[PDB]
This record gives structure tokens, C-alpha cells and sequence, in this order.
């Protein structure tokens, strides 16, 4: 219930910012496009930078800009993903993707500035009074963002993709760990990185926090429902992509993000109930509909 | 033959550019043999080869003249060499001004494929700001952190994207627009990274930016009119890439709107604006007197 309630706020407050900081840009299709690709969503990533500030005794009104920041990151690899020499999606969080509303160029434009805009959120003053933190999330943000990070996971899954032989469980975890993981990572270990304090616990609760999410995104993409994800499903098959379901089954998938949710909690023990809600949130990154 | 030494550049500018071409090409191998040898990477360097290396000259030239060490500077040298190289993998793109060739080779979506250099493009602007926030750009957090802000200014939906998605609006209508429209998008397409290049030596000793500011938004427009005039006059062999392309693609640029020889000194009037924007630095600034020069002097 407090949880949720957290979410929620959570939501909305990222959402206000992204409100704010791009009604100062110029009333242009590129932009339009930049608030149609960073609204709605969980905000699972803006959360964790949130929480885990507040776990940390950082304020939220400082916390909201590294937030942002990951939300207009982890949009803008949403908006390059979906495009037809991509993915080729043609919704997302329920709405037309910003290629099919608008066009390649702009999707590829938009995508572009929400990176720029990641950078410029986290090196704004606001996000943090010590400009050493600020340069700190600035270089981490880059390191999990770039081509040892997300966009290696995005190089490894079009590596699989035609794949001579199917992936091993390592391969796909190693693939998961620069796709997913590493965006999950950058934003649970924010609020220590804010504090500047030691990251290691929330590494760890990270990096199972992530493995567990990505087999609940490769179980949604089995058993859910496009009404309620918001994006097409079946595609994994499709695609004859290796993930977590084809290799170990679904039963054993869902036990393995669930033993998982354990290993994420226990991280957190050194933080005692203070970390009750990012105990929660690994919870709910497996329970999730969507 | 670019027809260089015909030019007679000065003596010491040759030099400067020629040792900071060396030294950007030096540093992207470096940091890049640390990422592994996949397509995107291989992309990656192959985006990040060659140029003139103007804007990472910049960078290099305005720290010397502020006695920042070129050790330190490099940082954002590269920095910016790699945004400029992912604005070009972008704009090469089929679904953008569709080019085949760059810097004499093969762009990045022939020579692998269009998933390719989107992911690699995106790659390079993270490098970028990866390099300018790593620790041996300065020893100031509070530079490395402004470098940042800056560059995300000058890059993003009200700098750099801002100028490619005006000009994007005006290739799609053939639109005919005015000097000032030219000047507004040139302005953000061009002008925006050649300024946060040349201000990058004095935000780097923590100096007084304004000179090089007003240096930079006469050398940009300057520079802009000369690959204008290239696109109308040069042979592909030295430029690189294709030419003719502006009024195929029904593009008002200074050259189609001014003619060519009221372009030409238009080019030449601004270099003498650019020479009198230095006038506060004194003989110490004759590298970046002889750059501006060069900008409108060039064959590629
Ligand atoms: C990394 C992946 C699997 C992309 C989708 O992430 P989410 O499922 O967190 O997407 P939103 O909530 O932002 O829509
Ligand atoms: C970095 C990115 C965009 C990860 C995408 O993974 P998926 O391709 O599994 O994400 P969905 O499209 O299924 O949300
Ligand atoms: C902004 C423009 C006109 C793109 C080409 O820039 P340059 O002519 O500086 O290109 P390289 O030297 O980097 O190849
Ligand atoms: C921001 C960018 C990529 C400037 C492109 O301008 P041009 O389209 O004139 O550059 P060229 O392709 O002619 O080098
Ligand atoms: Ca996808
Ligand atoms: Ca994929
Ligand atoms: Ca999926
Ligand atoms: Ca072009
Ligand atoms: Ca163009
Ligand atoms: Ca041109």
C-alpha cells in the first residue's frame, strides 16, 4: 500500500519534470516527439534513483533530476529499439511508436536529443551541490549507457539474432547484463553515488534485481496480454531468440526470478527496514502484469 | 593532392593540426581497444577516422592559449571529434541525406548495415561524454562537470538536433528561406560544436569565455559557407563525399541564396571578423588567426 503509493508519486513526479524541462525547447515535431517517447511507463528506473536516494538521505527535489535523467536515457533506447531496421514495433506503452506517428528521421532525431537530454539532467546543477557527484553520475551514466553497456547488450543481441547455434544460459545472462542490467544498475546505485557512499550493496541487489527483471520482460513477451504490456508479444519466438524461457521453461524461469527476489533482498541487510521499499520494488519486478 | 601547399599555411598551424590529428587518432585507438572487437565497435572506429579534426583542434589550441596541458586537454578534444562523428553517422543515414560515401570511404550503413550505424552513432555520443567526464579531462569536477552541461546544450533539441531538425522542416518543404532562416539553422547545425569547441580552453582553466565565443560564431558561419561552396564547386575525390546534393535536394543555403562569389565574400569578410574577436589575446593568438583562415581557404 505505501509501496504503491510511492510508485505512483514517483510517477508523477517524473513526469513533472520531463513536463517542465521540455516545455522550455522550441514547440517542434523533434520535440513532440521527445514527450511522446518519455511519458508513461512503470518508471521502474526513475523509482530506484528515487528510493535509493531517499535511502540514503538525499532530497528528492535534487534526486528528481538524476531520475529524469535515467528515464530520458532508458526512453530514447525504446525509441532507436522500435525502429524498423531495429525491432520494427509499431507500439509502445500502449501508443504508436514515434516512427510511426511521425517518421524514421524523427525518431531517430528524437531518440538522439533524449540521450543528449540524460547528460544534461545529471550535470544540471539541481542533481547534486558537489560537482564531483555530478561528474561522477555524468561518467557512470556514460559507462553503463555506451558500448560496454546497453548498447553492448544491443550489439550482442543482434550477434544472437543470427546466431549460427542458439545461445547457452550464459551467453543470454552475459547479453542481459549490458541490455538490461546495466541502466538498472546505474539507477539503484544513484542514491549511494549521491551520498557519495559505498555502492556495493546496491550493486549487488542490482544485478539480481535486473536478472530477475529480464526474465519477467522474456516471460511477459510468453504469457501476457499486448492489451495490458502495451507492446506486441510472441515476438521472442518469432525472432528464434535464445532467452530465459527457451532455455530453462517457464516454471523454472518464474523459480529462478523468484530465488532471485531473494538474493536481491538480502543485498539490502545492511540497511536494515530502511530498504524496505527496494525490497518491494524486486517484488514487484516479478509479480508485474507489465 | 588537396592542393595544401599551395595555400601556404603558416608554418606552425600546419604543424598544430597535423601533431592534433595524430594525437585524437591516437587517443580514440586507445579507448577504444578497451571495448570489444564486435561490428558496432569496429563501426565506431571506422566513423571516428580521418576528418580535418577542426573542432578537436579547436579544443587543443584554445587550452594551449590557456596554458592547459594538451595531456589533460585531449579529453575533450576527442570528446567533442567523437560527438561530431555521431551527428555525421546519423545524418548519413537513408532515412536522413542518405550518403554513401564519408571522408572518402564507405559510410557506416554500407559498409555494414543501417542497424549498425544507428547503434554505433549512439555509441559515440555516449564516448563523448564519457571522455569529457573522465578524470584526466581536469582535475576539476567542476570544469569536467560544465564541459558536460555545455556539451549537452550545444548538442541536443536546442543546439545541434535543433539545427538538423529545422533543416529537415525546410528539405522536406524545398522551402525558400531568407538569410536570416540560413543564418538561424546554421546557427544550430554547425555553429553550436564549433562553438563549444573553441570555448572549451578557456571553460577548461576556468576563464572568461566571451572572446572565443565571438570567434566562434564568425569562424562557424564561415566554415558553413565554405562547405556550401564545396558542395557547389568541390570534386568528390578531395572532399569525400558527395557534392551537388543541396540543390537536388532543394536546400536554400548561403551559396543558392547569395551566389557564389557574394558567398565567397561573405566567407572572407568573416574571417576578418573572426581575427578581430582575438584581438584581447594578442600574437599568442595567431594559431587560431591562421584557423580561421584556413576554414574558408580549404579544398575538403
Ligand atoms: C529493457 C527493457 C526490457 C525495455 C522495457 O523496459 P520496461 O518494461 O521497464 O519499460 P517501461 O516501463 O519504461 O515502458
Ligand atoms: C535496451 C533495450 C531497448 C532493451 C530492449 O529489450 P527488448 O527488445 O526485450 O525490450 P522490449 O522491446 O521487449 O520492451
Ligand atoms: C558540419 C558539417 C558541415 C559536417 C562536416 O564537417 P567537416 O567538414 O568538419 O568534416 P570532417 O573534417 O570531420 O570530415
Ligand atoms: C549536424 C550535422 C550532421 C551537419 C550536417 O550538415 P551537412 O549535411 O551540410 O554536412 P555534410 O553532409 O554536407 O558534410
Ligand atoms: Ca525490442
Ligand atoms: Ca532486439
Ligand atoms: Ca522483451
Ligand atoms: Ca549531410
Ligand atoms: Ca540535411
Ligand atoms: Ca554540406
Amino acid at each position: 500500500s505505501m509501496f504503491t503509493q510511492r510508485l505512483d508519486a514517483a510517477a508523477a513526479a517524473v513526469q513533472a519534470h520531463f513536463d517542465k524541462v521540455l516545455a522550455a525547447f522550441e514547440p517542434l515535431p523533434i520535440v513532440e516527439a521527445m514527450a511522446h517517447a518519455t511519458s508513461g511507463g512503470k518508471r521502474l528506473r526513475g523509482f530506484l534513483v528515487l528510493e535509493t536516494a531517499r535511502l540514503h538521505d538525499i532530497a528528492a527535489g535534487e534526486a528528481i533530476w538524476s531520475a529524469t535523467a535515467i528515464e530520458a536515457l532508458h526512453a530514447y533506447s525504446l525509441v532507436h529499439d522500435d525502429l524498423p531496421c531495429m525491432d520494427n514495433d509499431d507500439m509502445r506503452r500502449g501508443q504508436p511508436t514515434v516512427h510511426k506517428k511521425w517518421d524514421d528521421a524523427t525518431a531517430v532525431l528524437a531518440g538522439d536529443a533524449l540521450q543528449t537530454l540524460a547528460f544534461e539532467l545529471v550535470t544540471h546543477p539541481g542533481a547534486s551541490a558537489s560537482a564531483e557527484v555530478r561528474a561522477d553520475l555524468a561518467l557512470s551514466l556514460a559507462r553503463a549507457s555506451g558500448a560496454q553497456g546497453m548498447v553492448l547488450g544491443q550489439a550482442l543481441d543482434i550477434a544472437a539474432e543470427t546466431a549460427r547455434a542458439p545461445l547457452s544460459l550464459d551467453e543470454i545472462t552475459r547479453l542481459q547484463q549490458g541490455k538490461t542490467g546495466a541502466l538498472i544498475g546505474w539507477s539503484a546505485q544513484a542514491g549511494a553515488r549521491l551520498a557519495q557512499a559505498d555502492t556495493a550493496a546496491l550493486k549487488r541487489y542490482a544485478q539480481a534485481l535486473g536478472l530477475a527483471f529480464q526474465i519477467a520482460d522474456d516471460i511477459l513477451d510468453v504469457t501476457g496480454d499486448s492489451a495490458q504490456v502495451g507492446k506486441a508479444v510472441g515476438k521472442d519466438a518469432s525472432a528464434g531468440k535464445a532467452t530465459f524461457v527457451s532455455l530453462l521453461g517457464l516454471d523454472a524461469a518464474r523459480a529462478r526470478a523468484m530465488s532471485l527476489i531473494d538474493e536481491a533482498c538480502d543485498s539490502l541487510a545492511t540497511y536494515g527496514a530502511k530498504a524496505d521499499t527496494l525490497r518491494e520494488t524486486a517484488r514487484f519486478v516479478v509479480r508485474r502484469t507489465h
